[PDB]
């Protein structure tokens, strides 16, 4: 409807079916970025309407490059997306300024129904009723209390990456994975390997 | 196949909202316009979605809420104001709403936080603000205020002098003068002339 917009995704056919799902609803495509790196710059240089960045681009990650964008007092609208369904991860979402977080397995109508959300001046974000109603609501608030980079050291290890190579994926020291995760483990109130299973396997992460 | 219960007492509303209902093949169980029999009728219904106005007599309409999750009520709960209250949406999705619309803003954005519960998500409205600007720190003073404050103001706004208000929410005028002074502290406001210069600048009527 005279819109235009960039992706921001480096899974292949992710891209193809959002840019399917945004030419389909005549919306432009200024580009289509595959790492963060320059992802600040470009948005700030070619001003879209709606930026789409998946929360696990290489590089600088995907909450990353909203923060700064939101610090460098970019105001237009930003819809999180991921690969993986991360519904705690909205809530981090949106106290960083996103206007959307929608999980790409559920398919491409939520990443059209985010934007017209956005469009008239509203957010799209997973609800979590284990907040408010239900006994994981402690867990829940722990999940809450994470932060960028203990979220994105938990999600590396319920994937079985080792330190060394969350330390290259993150570009950290192997001293700062170490401590990331005693921090987590501590806000989580986990001791051990299995503890974090359990609670992963609780709030079904 | 959806069923709901309207709650709200501006009959321009519940016209405006049982067509949009019925427009969308969702029945309406009941329409109140009263707070105290509220939190027993929907439970006794059991309906799909719930959708109460936060200004209804009686019960505050974010009591509804609480009071409902407290009770463990799963369903859909949309919370609506007939002012803009883009603040307000906050302390109902912190209180476990499903979503926050203006119904200033039209009625298209009622049935579009209806689906977006439907897909798991929720609707509320986005605060640019908070985010970005030089008004970030009156934002969270607005998004710190209690459930009685909120309401002790927006009644200032209104315009509606000490006495009032105790009767309007039917309590003493000296715990009137208490909400007001808390209020006023929060809010960083000495004088009615700074509460004024406050909600003007953040945009609040």
């Amino acid at each position: 409807q005279g819109m235009n917009a960039i992706i921001i995704d480096d899974h292949p056919l992710a891209i193809a079916a959002i840019r399917n799902l945004l030419i389909k609803n005549d919306i432009e495509i200024l580009a289509e970025l595959t790492e963060g790196g320059s992802a600040v710059q470009r948005v700030e240089t070619l001003k879209p309407d709606i930026v789409i960045i998946d929360v696990d681009i290489p590089g600088v990650n995907g909450i990353q490059v909203l923060e700064t964008l939101r610090k460098r007092q970019y105001s237009g609208i930003i819809i999180i997306v991921s690969a993986k369904n991360d519904h705690f991860y909205g809530k981090h979402c949106a106290d960083a300024g996103a206007n959307g977080f929608v999980s790409k397995k559920e398919g491409m109508n939520n990443i059209i129904a985010a934007i017209e959300a956005a469009k008239n001046g509203y957010c799209y974000f997973p609800f979590s009723l284990n907040r408010f109603v239900g006994s994981l609501t402690s867990d829940q608030q722990k999940l809450d209390s994470l932060s960028k980079q203990e979220i994105s050291v938990m999600r590396y290890i319920l994937d079985g990456k080792d330190n060394n190579d969350i330390a290259e994926k993150m570009f950290i020291s192997n001293k700062t994975v170490s401590t990331y995760k005693s921090r987590l483990m501590e806000k989580l109130e986990c001791k051990s390997l299995m503890d974090l299973y359990t609670f992963a396997q609780r709030n079904k992460i």
